[PDB]
């Protein structure tokens, strides 16, 4: 190998390959934003003419472009596509993925194999960007062109929501480990897909269209579709609605042999401007389209919305054939249906055909039952599909709070965890500071309030913008028993207590005022931060911003919030079983989730461990003989050379740190000691150790710690 | 191969080996530093004791710690290889490497293997960067602590200016494209090196120790020594001043075999706290230290500044042998001076020896003639080193205005490239206004004017902040001649005129306000920006920061700014030859030297097009019908997909955009169609090419316009 410029790509992890990288904590940098710190979308779409927008998408569907031709005369079906796909990429493990940054437009996903075409579909909506500009992003706009192109095709949507940010770097994500496309090393045993991924190849978004390592099998087919389209929050039902719904329209595109396609956008010359897989095979567009490779016509009215999937796909009997390009299809038996089916350009009409995961539909016995019973009420469908599609475009948006526009409907919806409305006047600073001293006055001690108000709020991840403090859900299933949050240890007792004080306060408020039990939780652990940096000598206040509300146990779909269990909390000292990677790495991914800066993270291990935040109250990286006092005792004893690291001597992966005389001083894990090994670490340590440091650290802390109890309160901002 | 998780590496260069990677332009962003918004190093420092710092790094020289302990009880020569090895990653061709952002102790640095015993070096000082926190940085501590060590063993040194402002992540350098650790691929014909590379194999500060590729030939050695030492702007004196400076102290360690040396600091376990190259031969440190497997004590007084180099290098004949750990060095014949070099740790005595390297000194006539010289005068020594040594570790921290404290000296130097101070009053408000009004009635067009102002601002380099628009010295040689500069003559009429406009108002200014030759050049280019603005319906005033002063041709070494010439120029769409990278690598590359974000660099390319600076008024990328007009219309067409885009059939590397009628409408590089090609640009491009954006692309152009005119300028920062 050779070493490059870093203008094409050259960097330390050439010469290090498996190194820690902290650049996943400076995703979409501030200096590569072109709109400048005062941008505000929410302000900006607040004043979109959504009437004139959907009719200038209407006009975009139907104004046919010579670079890329729209099949019968409507680019609507290509939208729902490709608004389908933008969306499609989520995966409930860590809720990466989805339509909610625009990243179809970015690489790796504007050059996914199975995102083909899509960079004209992206094209084609300039018109509109343009006519709009900072008042709507790519991210918006790309899944409400797929909207607005069911509506003018007949179907009435369940409503939607604005919001999307547009972000100018693309986030990166681990899609697999396969360094060849479409490659398939996600699997093992009889059929169990690899953690984290949602896709059966690379670059696929859910399934193979031609049955699984491209054998239609249907029932092994639906196999797939089953467990793929659950790890994107779908049901049996969902599924099916969104597969019938979406296939309804259009048409494939395999007219050619698949080698006459030029390479993916990104790997394009300059020339083509951003477009790829240009086509020699005829005009390249149009009638000599070719896209999957498969040449499939589901329905005879591509353009409208209607019930004819299912007719077709029950009404005729399917055997296997192949494409003009070669991919394995179904058609009708017996000439059964000839000419029947329309052609995008005028020609002569062709038989009716259907993918091996079409006939998944039929053929496995669950999706049987749900699809048959179509046939007959095809209003159930519709509702059904409805529900399906709002809930695929939205399921990266977060709290309701978000959704922007005049076309939200305030139906409450269980996916979307939702928390009541406030019914009540919210505390201000006499109530706070009287229930500050309640708590001071319960017995609980600074490392129960502190860990407690962690566990709550350290469940939002942004990736999806799902979990967080708000709700009070740490007392509900499943959050009251997870092993991290230690059932077994002080949580019934805080909980209780909590509860106490949420009674005796609520008996004596003045006027109609109220507190939560969601607030009261954060409100301790930042009574006791308050309390922990007197102890050490510091007068601060911990910021406090009330409104939280409390969830009951039916509003919180348990399986739903299993996904969010944390499986390791290098914040807490935490590490669960089945992790991909080694315990400080696993550290800066939860750091992520948290979008939390590097020196963020810093502060929050050295403070929360000298809280006692600790898991089991473990004295890992404990460096302090001032226990639950805020110092910055963390970063200075790490740095202390007086102290020799050694393996433990038991063989369980934790260290020894010894002092000159040879008795055991500290103790600590991989994640405690990667700050005082990793070279750009190292060097945030150093900051927070030096004699001048200890202000600045305090406030510091607060000010993450304040931002970790606010990740989820987009219903005060 | 696999691909990985993004916290292990993984990302979109995987897929994409070649791809144009903006992450250039966001290297150290402000998310990852820990100081914030508002701190101002300059200002801190200024402050500090520098006394006291002193004092304290003297207390730490003199006190040995037992995880290295020190040579003769003095860590003094230790400190002066650091400092060395911090400055000497320098290189002219592109300014890069040198001490001023304290990269050494980032990777890959932190890891050369030159740069080996040097993260116990750095170690050491933790105690006094613990002391002063934010009022030092790492990069001044570093290159200080070695100017302390030379006044501390009795050389007095010229002076030491603080100011290098410490950073967060490594700053990412083509340091060669070898794949191996000391690996060479860098040369060709006899023995040219590769450009912009400064040493002889990957991971050495400049040559190899036991001469050219390990075959220790002290001829051939000088030359390797004589080319990277001039890439490092150093002369036959300066270099031989340094070498024999340096090597008046400490001693080469290599005690043992070098297999027992374990991983460089970034592959080394956690337990070891950021140090590397553990060792297992005997104590591993101190008396049985293996650092470079070389064991050499140049002199016998190894804590103490006098002539025994040059005496020791002259009062012996050399014999060639080898090192405990197998390396070749040299040690005086017939066992003369046996027992008259003192060990380290109270040994027996040793004999003379010396480097291969130091030889040449002895064996190149134009070393040997400046080396005799020393031995016979010695007084001469101590002056040349003293001016080598401050220009050493001086060298990237640009203008003098940046050089804080109470050692800095007045002394004025030409490599320093030198600009008057201003001795007059400066230009207020309505002399502004008015000598804008006269340089838009001169008769020189907006294009000559923004033309010239770019010229002379563009030739900074933020690497090491040489260069800019300060000093004038665009009518001096070489710029006036540079070929991206004057290609037809029309740069000559430029500057006469406006000589006479300074001339004119100078001669008729009220009181003590003179202008200066080189605030024209900038003002002419400001006043033909507000004029353009005004032709495409916007009104707005360009801001300008008066203060230049005009340098002489006599403070202008001519030499010494070739390597300031560009080679390539995307925002005047110039390409000369001699580019190791295709014009769209090397826009970025210029783009990163003028310190510029990727929104920054998207703007000025659109609107330089459009205000005619292009090289020769070339048409290339000119994509509107109104030249002299500030507006967007070079974002607008680039996204028109009205227009096909053809490489054009001479293959001189540029583009035919042919619209509706297959006529061709626009031409231009690939340095015009990367920013409709590459995703992430074409980003940007659809923010400018909105229609709501005219009035936020003129006031983001001015912006980025005053950016680059300001660079040079930190006597008002
Ligand atoms: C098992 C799940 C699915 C598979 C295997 C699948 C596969 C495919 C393939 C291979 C194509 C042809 C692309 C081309 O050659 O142009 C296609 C087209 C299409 N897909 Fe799906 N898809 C699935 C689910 C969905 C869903 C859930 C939706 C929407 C809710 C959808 C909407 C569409 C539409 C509208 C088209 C027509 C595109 C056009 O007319 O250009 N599909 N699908
Ligand atoms: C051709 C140029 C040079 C070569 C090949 C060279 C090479 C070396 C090598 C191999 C070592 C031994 C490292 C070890 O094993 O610990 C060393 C040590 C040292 N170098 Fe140089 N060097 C050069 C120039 C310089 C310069 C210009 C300076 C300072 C102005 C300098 C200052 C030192 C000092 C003070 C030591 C002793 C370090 C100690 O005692 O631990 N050298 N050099
Ligand atoms: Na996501
Ligand atoms: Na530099």
């Amino acid at each position: 190998g050779h070493m490059k410029y870093p203008v094409e790509g050259g960097g330390n992890q050439d010469w290090w390959p498996n190194r820690l990288n902290l650049k996943v904590l400076h995703q979409n940098p501030a200096v590569a934003d072109p709109m400048g710190a005062a941008f505000d979308y929410a302000a900006e779409v607040a004043t979109i003419d959504v009437d004139a927008l959907t009719r200038d998408i209407e006009e975009v569907m139907t104004t046919s472009q010579p670079w890329w031709p729209a099949d019968y005369g409507h680019y609507g079906p290509l939208f729902i596509r490709m608004a389908w796909h933008a969306a499609g990429t989520y995966r409930i493990h860590d809720g990466r993925g989805g339509a909610g940054g625009g990243m179809q437009r970015f690489a790796p996903l504007n050059s996914w194999p199975d995102n083909a075409s899509l960079d004209k579909a992206r094209r084609l909506l300039w018109p509109v960007k343009k006519k709009y500009g900072k008042k709507l992003s790519w991210a918006d706009l790309i899944v409400f062109a797929g909207n607005c192109a069911l509506e003018s095709m007949g179907f009435k949507t369940f409503g939607f929501g604005f919001g999307r940010v547009d972000q100018w770097e693309p986030d990166e994500v681990y899609w697999g480990k396969e360094a060849t496309w479409l490659g398939d090393e996600r699997y093992s045993g009889k059929r169990d897909l690899e953690n984290p991924l949602a896709a059966v190849q690379m670059g696929l978004i859910y399934v193979n269209p031609e049955g699984p390592n491209g054998n239609p099998d249907p029932m092994a087919a639906a196999v797939d579709i089953r467990e793929t389209f659950r790890r994107m929050a779908m049901n049996d039902v969902e599924t099916a609605a969104l597969i019938v719904g979406g296939h309804t329209f259009g048409k494939t595109h395999g007219a050619g042999p698949a080698d006459l396609v030029g390479p993916e956008p990104e790997a394009a010359p300059l020339e083509q401007m951003g477009l790829g897989w240009k086509s020699s095979y005829g005009t390249g567009t149009g009638k000599d389209a070719i896209t999957s490779g498969i040449e499939v016509v589901w329905t005879n009215t591509p353009t409208k919305w209607d019930n004819s999937f299912v007719e077709i796909l029950y009404g005729y009997e399917w055997e296997l054939t192949k494409s003009p390009a070669g991919a394995w299809q179904y058609t009708a038996k017996d000439g059964a249906g000839a000419g029947t089916i329309p052609d995008p350009f005028g020609g002569p009409g062709r038989s009716p055909t259907m993918l091996a995961t079409d006939l998944s539909l039929r053929v496995d016995p669950i999706y049987e039952r749900i699809t048959r019973r179509w046939l007959e009420h095809p209003e159930e469908l519709a509702d059904e599909f409805a529900k399906a599609w709002y809930k695929l475009i939205h399921r990266d948006m977060g709290p309701v709070a978000r959704y922007l526009g005049p076309l939200v409907p305030k139906q409450t919806l269980l996916w979307q965890d939702p928390v009541p409305a406030v019914s009540h006047d919210l505390v201000g600073e006499a109530e706070i500071a009287s229930l500050k001293s309640q708590i001071r006055a319960s017995g609980l001690t600074v490392s129960q309030l502190v860990s407690t108000a962690w566990a709550a709020a350290s469940s939002f991840r942004g990736s999806d913008k799902r979990g967080g403090a708000n709700g009070g859900r740490i007392r509900l299933q499943p959050q009251v028993g997870w092993e991290v949050n230690d059932p077994d240890g002080d949580l019934r007792k805080v909980i209780r207590t909590l509860e106490e004080i949420q009674e005796s306060f609520n008996s004596a408020a003045p006027g109609n005022i109220k507190v939560s039990f969601a607030d009261l939780v954060v409100l301790g652990g930042c009574a006791a931060i308050e309390k922990a940096a007197k102890a050490a000598g510091h007068n601060i206040t911990v910021p406090f911003t009330p409104g939280r509300t409390d969830a009951s146990q039916e509003q919180t779909d348990v399986e739903s919030f299993a996904v969010l269990e944390p499986k390791a909390d290098g914040f807490r000292n935490y590490l669960g079983k089945g992790n991909p990677l080694p315990a400080e790495y696993m550290l800066l991914d939860k750091a992520n989730l948290l979008t939390l800066s590097a020196p963020e993270m810093t502060v929050l291990v050295g403070g929360l461990r000298v809280l006692g935040a600790n898991y089991k109250r473990l004295p890992l990286g404990v460096f302090t003989e001032a226990s639950e006092s805020l110092t910055n005792d963390f970063f200075v004893n790490l740095l202390d050379m007086g102290i020799t690291w050694e393996p433990s001597p038991a063989d369980d992966g934790t260290y020894q740190g010894k002092d000159g005389s040879g008795k055991v001083k500290w103790t600590g894990s991989r994640v405690d000691l990667v700050f005082g090994s990793n070279s750009e670490l190292r060097a945030l340590v150093e900051v927070y150790g030096a004699d001048d440091a200890q202000p600045k650290f305090v406030q510091d802390f607060v000010a993450a710690w304040d931002k970790v109890m606010n990740l989820d309160r987009f219903d005060v901002r």
